[PDB]
């Protein structure tokens, strides 16, 4: 029903960098949150979050060794959805004035997923879809989540 004349921002935050010991058994949480401007929410903006893995799953990737990685399936807030009823892990949410954030998280369980020392990064992509004067448009950005082991 509405279009904007300044493109919607895509505003993502993530968990700050974490450090853990190789022998820790505690679950490690990582989360991301996406929003946009109040005017874009009024206009009907839809925000997105996705990873770089198969089916847009989130990948915690060792800096040195290509094959060392964990592909993680996200959990999302109750107002968000997965693409195609969950056949893909890409996430979207139509924001509203009473519900302004898309929130999602993953977890590494050291008990089932072995912890190797070193640096890990996890790339997340976020976007916002809206209409401007030329019709459908989107802006996207990226942020990298970090984990240091031992």
């Amino acid at each position: 029903h509405h279009h904007v004349t300044n493109d919607c921002p895509v505003t993502i935050t993530t968990t700050p960098p974490q450090t853990v010991g190789v022998s820790s058994t505690t679950p490690i949480g990582f989360s991301a949150k996406v929003t946009t401007s109040d005017q874009c929410i009024k206009a009907g903006a839809k925000v997105w979050l996705w990873g770089t893995g198969p089916a847009n799953k989130w990948v915690l990737q060792h800096a040195k060794v290509a094959k060392q990685k964990y592909t993680l399936n996200p959990s999302i807030d109750g107002g968000a959805d997965f693409v195609n009823q969950g056949t893909d892990a890409k996430i979207y949410k139509k924001l509203t004035s009473g519900n302004k954030f898309l929130n999602a998280s993953v977890s590494v369980n050291p008990k089932t997923q072995v912890l190797i020392p070193g640096e890990y990064t996890m790339i997340l992509h976020a976007a916002v879809d809206f209409d401007n004067k030329q019709g459908g448009a989107s802006q996207q950005t990226t942020q990298t989540i970090r984990l240091t082991v031992t």
